[PDB]
């Protein structure tokens, strides 16, 4: 990788989905 993936699309949805979506939170 080298994109960085521009951090990844929210990634998930900013993480895990939001960090699950803020539900990995």
């Amino acid at each position: 990788a080298w994109k960085e993936k521009i951090r990844k699309k929210l990634k998930n949805e900013i993480k895990k989905k939001w960090r699950k979506a803020v539900i990995a939170w």
